C-alpha cells in the first residue's frame, strides 16, 4: 500500500514523504518546525494538510525549521523559526505553516540542504543559493553579514555543484569532476584545510589523498565524505567519539575510516554528535553520543568504533536521517524505524519515552 | 512556608532560592541545567539535593544552563549545557548536578550574569571575568576565539564595574560612576553606540543623554538601562515591541521610553522578544511579543507599548525575571505567580498548557 520515499531528522523533530506526495511530520512543534498551524508537539505523525495537492517531491529538515519542494510547482515551500532569515523570505519572522519562497520561483533545484541557520539550493545546471546567518561565513558569499533572501556563490560560477551539505555553521561540497570543498566557522578543523581558522569563501581541500570524492554529509561540528572507492573519510570534532577511528582526537583534514575499509558506503548522515553509515548491502554503522541510546545497540554507553545497528530478522536498511538526539531509518520491507531521545515525540511510536534499539512506527510500516 | 529570596528564569527553565540554601528547579530538564542528575523534565518546584547546606545566595540561568556561588564557602557551581566552555571548566562536556569552578574559588563576588553561551562575573573588588562562546567579542576581550577557563578582562582596569548583563552574543556593563559599555554582536544596534557592527572590547556608551546610569538588563537582542533619575532606556531590536516605545523601530543609541515617567524603576529584565519592568511602587509593566501569553495582561495581542500586569488584590511585586517564553513574579505577600508557555511544566503549577495571565503556584506561596 503506501510507503515511505523520504524521512529525514532535524533536532528535535522528523518528517516523512510518502506516497500521494503526502508530506507528514511529528515531533516538537514549539518553533513551527512542523506546520500544522500550530506550536504544540506531535507524539504521532500528522499529516501537513497544507501540502495536500502541492506535488511535493522533496523533504529536508534543518535543527529548527524545515523545507520541501517541488518539481511540478517549481514552488519550494519553508517553514519554522525564522530568525537571521534561515526561511529566506527576506523577512525574519516564524513561520508555522508552509509558505512559498518567491526568490526561487521557476528554478529547477537538484538539492536543498539546511545547518543550524543557514541554508544553501543547489540548481540542476549546478549553482549554489545561499541565504540565512553568515557571522562566520558559512553562506560563502565573501563577508560576514545575514542574507535573508537567496544569493548566488559567484565564487563557484563555470564549476558545477555536484551536492552541499550545512553543519551548525559551516558548508561542505563534493563537485560533478570530485574536488571537495569546505567554508564557514573552522574552529576545531571541520573543513578539512589542516587548520582551525574559518573561511567566507569556498576554500578547495587539497589533502583528499589524491581520492576524488562522490558525496559529502555534515554533522554539528563533524564532516563526513565517501570517496569512489567507497572510502569512507571523517574530519573535525570528536570529543564524542563521532570522527570514528577508535580514539577522541581532533583530525583537520580528511581521515580515511580503517575499521570500514572493506565497505561500500553508499549513504552518509551526520548529527549532533554521532554518526552513521550505510553500505552497499543494507547494513547500517553508528558511533557518537549515545547518552540517549540513539546510537542503537540497546545500551547507553558512547561508541568512538563503528558498530552495526541490528534489525529484526536482519532486513536491509535503505536510507538513515540523524536529528540531535535521534536516528530515523527505512528498511527494505518500507518499514521505518526510530531510537534515541523521544521526550518530545520526535519518535512517532505514540509515547514519548527514550529507547535504545530501532522501534517499529506502526503508522508508517507495512509491519508483518 | 518558606520565603522565596531569588528566581531566574532560563529559555525553558526556572530556578528560586529559598531560606535555608534550598534551591528548587523546574521547566526543561534535558540539558541538564535543572541539576538533579537526569535529563528528564520536572513540573513541580523539585528540591535540589546537591546543593542542600550549601550555603547559596543567589542564582541565575542562562539559556540553557545555571550558576549559584556562596558566600560562605567562595566558590562558584555551574551546570547544563556546556558547549563552548559556557560552564567555565576548561573543556566542554555537559553537567547535570553543580560543580564547582575551581578557577574562581577563593575569589569573591557580587554578580554573576548569563546569556545564551557565555558568563560574567563582577568580583566583590569591582573585576570582571568572562568566559564561553567569544565568536563575537562578548567577553570583550580582543578576539574572537571562546574561552573555556574564565579570564580577567585587563581592558577595565582601573574602573569599578558595578553590574553586568549578558545578552545573547552581547554584553553591557555600568560602571560604579555612571559610565554605560557594550561589547559584542551589535547588528540590531543593540549595542547602543550608534551604528550596526560588533565590537571586540567594551566601548564607553556615549549617547547617554547626558545622565549616569545605576543598572543594566539584556533581553535577546536588545538592551534596557535605568538612570539615576529613574528614567528607562531600550535600544537595540524592536521587531515585536521589546523597545517599548509604541512602534517596531531599532534604535542604534539609547532611547528614553517616555510612556513611564511618573514612575521610579527600581527592577527590570529582557527577554526573547519581551520586557519587564518594577516601579519602587511594585506595579509591574510588560511590553513585546505575547503569542505564548507571556506578557500577561489577559490577552493574546503584541503590546508595543507598556501595558501594566495586575495581581489579584492588587499585591504588591518585589522580584520579576524574565525567561524565552514565559515569565516569574514575586510579591509582596511571598507567592509566585507564573504566565505564559507551560509546556516543559516550567511554569511549575503542575499540569501545564499555557496561561495568558499571571497563575499562582501553590506549592511554593502563603495563598492557595
Amino acid at each position: 500500500p503506501r510507503k515511505v520515499l523520504i524521512i529525514s531528522a532535524g533536532a528535535s523533530h522528523s518528517v516523512a514523504l510518502l506516497s500521494g506526495d503526502i508530506v507528514c511530520s511529528w515531533g516538537r512543534g514549539e518553533d513551527g518546525q512542523l506546520g500544522h498551524g500550530d506550536a504544540e508537539d506531535r507524539p504521532s505523525p500528522t499529516q501537513l494538510s497544507a501540502l495536500d495537492g502541492h506535488q511535493i517531491v522533496s523533504v529536508t529538515c534543518g535543527a529548527d525549521h524545515t523545507v520541501a519542494y517541488s518539481q511540478s510547482g517549481m514552488e519550494v515551500y519553508s517553514w519554522g523559526w525564522g530568525d537571521f532569515g534561515r526561511l529566506g523570505h527576506g523577512n525574519s519572522s516564524d513561520l508555522f505553516t508552509p509558505l512559498p519562497i518567491k526568490a526561487l520561483h521557476g528554478i529547477r533545484i537538484k538539492q536543498i540542504a539546511c545547518g543550524d541557520s543557514h541554508c544553501l539550493a543547489v540548481t540542476m545546471e549546478g549553482e549554489v543559493q545561499s541565504w540565512g546567518r553568515n557571522q562566520n561565513g558559512q553562506l560563502g558569499l565573501g563577508d560576514t553579514e545575514d542574507s535573508l533572501v537567496p544569493q548566488k556563490i559567484q565564487a563557484f560560477e563555470g564549476i558545477r555543484i555536484k551536492m552541499v551539505a550545512a553543519g551548525a555553521e559551516h558548508t561542505a561540497a563534493v563537485t560533478e569532476d570530485g574536488d571537495l570543498y569546505g567554508w564557514g566557522w573552522g574552529r576545531y578543523g571541520n573543513l578539512g584545510l589542516g587548520d582551525r581558522t574559518d573561511r567566507l569563501v569556498p576554500e578547495r581541500v587539497t589533502s583528499t589523498g589524491g581520492e576524488k570524492m562522490s558525496m559529502v554529509a555534515c554533522g554539528w561540528r563533524h564532516t563526513i565524505s565517501v570517496s569512489y572507492s567507497g572510502a569512507l573519510y571523517t574530519y573535525g570534532w570528536s570529543k564524542y567519539g563521532q570522527l570514528g577511528h577508535g580514539d577522541l582526537e581532533d583530525h583537520l583534514i580528511p581521515h580515511k575510516l580503517e575499521a570500514l575499509s572493506n565497505s561500500f558506503i553508499s549513504q552518509i548522515s551526520g548529527g549532533w554528535r554521532h554518526t552513521m553509515a550505510l553500505t552497499s548491502d543494507g547494513k547500517l554503522y553508528g558511533w557518537g553520543w549515545n547518552k540517549f541510546g540513539q546510537v542503537g545497540v540497546g545500551n547507553n554507553l558512547d561508541q568512538c568504533s563503528p558498530v552495526q545497528v541490528r534489525f529484526p530478522d536482519d532486513q536491509k536498511v535503505v536510507q538513515v536521517s540523524c536529528g540531535w538526539r535521534h536516528t530515523l531509518a527505512v528498511t527494505e520491507r518500507n518499514n521505518v524505524f526510530a531510537w534515541g531521545r523521544g521526550t518530545n515525540g520526535q519518535l512517532g511510536i505514540g509515547e514519548s519515552v527514550d529507547r535504545n534499539f530501532p522501534k517499529i512506527i506502526e503508522a508508517l510500516s507495512v509491519d508483518g
